[PDB]
């Protein structure tokens, strides 16, 4: 249906980018056979793929000699497969229609077709809200979506929440063991604006990579008093763009649990602790733990187990408080130390049952009031946070 | 009195240790087997691991400031030796528990019983040595062949012959021969049994070949070289040896072409990249086609879908016209190996075998009309014979 048939001239090199950036998104076995198909679209002078599986849906838009307007649905990962094992020789796309005729230098294909009339039109995409530097935006969501929950059991914990507050944004994602609080300032349309909505967490990590073009990407959740309305959104930038459908749930209260003072405050470098705990807990038992005591100007870690498999190390921790001792998963505890995305690290502790927080370091800012080991030492802004939970086990 | 005790220098600590887990991996069968045995004596140590199949063997140069020997985990060893710095590590057993050191990494590992390893086999005398670089290529042109199921062994080996100064290897898994001739220098010019080694035991001692520029094998000599139920792979300070598998291997110089009615000759490289590309629509990946005719050939396949895909690219080729099928993989297997710019296919009919060898530089290559009754099979060193495919409706 359409009248004539879809015929082009692409690339390839510039065809396999944009097939792929829509098969990344809505991957899987979709649920109605249809959904995985692709859908290619000739008209002005430029091409676009788009995909759709019901909660998200990508669309890219490429620079191609169209020489005859249409569109077809041709399987998705057949189209991405061949799209990537091609020359480098620009590729003619023929719609002999039921059939699409790919060739590219000697190499010729028949793709059999889809019907592109079961198809179900995807969204629309709600009106821009905003817009920031995209390797900003990657840097941002990759350090607070290590501490999502990736478990589908449950909800609520898979989503990043992303708060506006006209000019700063702040992200934030939980499995109930780790916060990670990411603090943003955007360019706003409206610098009124005040909203905060949840989004799935992986389908915006990947709409981060859609964002090395673009250098500047563009959030679309509505405007004014319908920017929650208009249930989801819309990451556009460069060529590519993508909606996904928002998730209905209610994300733990989060400032609460910050705190506001802490009786230990501990300074020392990123590299070396990270090394330090993949090395002693390779006797970890099972994985579970890594223990740290902390004194004067030293930290001991160590784990040991069930043969009693016993390691430790001891580095020189710029320490202030008194002597405490802390117990982490050492897995959390390296992504924590991994999203600081800093030179060295700083540890606030209240007690030994309370959240550690991890936030970054560079230059010796403070210290300044770091002397009074007598007392509880300030809070001190930061625009990343990472709060780390203390581990248990039993017996 | 004083339990082993010395100083490695962690780079060499390292490599040693996991030379020796690279083999015998697996959950070994009896629980002690899981550990490898450290000894100081002289002034060298030496790992040692044993699964009652292969055994290997590892020597390095430490300061050993106090012999004995002790067992520990082998792959707890494998992986904190792996994972330390670059300083030297300073073992020392405490009695009943290794104390490791580097730097400022102190670890304590337990022990296990050292009088229940059940000393590792001795190794027969040598057979003969050829290059190490020589004996990996060789080893790895062959291995592809080998049947990879465990259901059926004999398949699952390489048949090592030796003819004094020259030996052949030879696997198969039933629809393709790997056979490679080999020039090595013999202990006993009259030197004339063959073996069958287990072939993955060989492919991975064919990586402690990149020092020693000069492997061992040791069969044994004389009239007892099939006795002595094992092989050993020895060079560098390196050191293994694998059981022998108890199995006859097809007769194989039977299955050869004497000539051919057809013979091609095409680039590898083009041939490779443009088999991966017609067959992304395979149809389960079951099949390729080629179409032989006049200067050029036509790949293709295509399915259920019919998914259809085609490539023609050109073939110096000589002989009447043929349609021939190939499972994908089995081609392109063969194609990596022949370890050469171009290719040479060598058919009887389409329903028997084709022959690939290598081609390097106009010795012979169609060479005009020969021309068109048969042609001969042409002497080669490396040969990979793959059986033509059949599917089902």
């Amino acid at each position: 249906v359409g009248l004539t048939d879809l015929t082009f001239r692409l690339l390839r090199e510039s065809f396999a980018d944009a097939v792929s950036w829509v098969a990344k998104n809505l991957p899987a076995r979709p649920a109605v056979p249809v959904l995985s198909g692709v859908l290619l679209t000739g008209s002005d002078n430029g091409l676009t793929i788009s995909g759709f599986d019901y909660e998200v849906s990508a669309e890219a838009q490429v620079g191609a000699e169209i020489v005859s307007p249409g569109s077809v649905l041709v399987s998705g990962r057949l189209l991405s497969d061949i799209t990537r094992a091609l020359p480098n020789k620009p590729v003619d796309v023929h719609v002999e229609g039921n059939r699409v005729a790919l060739t590219c230098g000697n190499a010729r294909f028949s793709l059999p077709t889809m019907p592109v009339e079961d198809y179900p039109t995807l969204p629309t995409l709600p009106e821009e809200t905003g817009l920031l530097p995209a390797e900003l935006f990657a840097e941002a969501i990759s350090q607070v979506a290590i501490a999502a929950g990736r478990d589908d059991t449950l909800p609520m914990l898979t989503g990043i929440r992303v708060e506006i507050l006209g000019e700063t944004v702040v992200l934030a994602a939980t499995d109930r063991f780790r916060l990670a609080v990411r603090e943003l300032k955007w360019s706003a349309s409206s610098p009124d604006i005040e909203a905060a909505v949840l989004v799935p967490a992986k389908t915006l990590a990947e709409a981060a990579k859609a964002g090395i073009g673009g250098s500047d990407v563009r959030l679309s959740l509505g405007t004014g008093p319908g920017v929650g309305k208009d249930g989801l959104l819309g990451i556009s930038g460069n060529g590519k763009r993508s909606t996904t459908r928002l998730l209905d749930a209610e994300f733990p209260k989060f400032r609460q649990l910050l705190p506001t003072e802490h009786t230990a405050v501990a300074t020392m470098d990123v590299a070396e602790l990270i090394e330090a705990i993949k090395l002693v807990a390779l006797v970890a038992d099972r994985g579970a733990q890594v223990r740290m005591e902390f004194a004067d100007g030293s930290v001991r870690l160590s784990a040991g187990a069930d043969d009693v498999g016993r390691a430790e190390e001891d580095l020189v921790v710029d320490y202030a408080g008194e002597p405490l001792t802390i117990a982490f998963n050492p897995t959390y505890l390296t992504d924590g130390l991994s999203s600081l995305r800093s030179e060295r690290v700083s540890f606030g502790f209240t007690t030994a049952g309370k959240p550690a927080l991890l936030r970054p370091v560079s230059g010796d800012d403070r210290p300044v009031a770091g002397l009074n080991g007598n007392g509880p030492f300030p809070a001190v802004s930061t625009d990343y946070v990472y709060l780390l939970m203390p581990v248990r086990l039993p017996g």
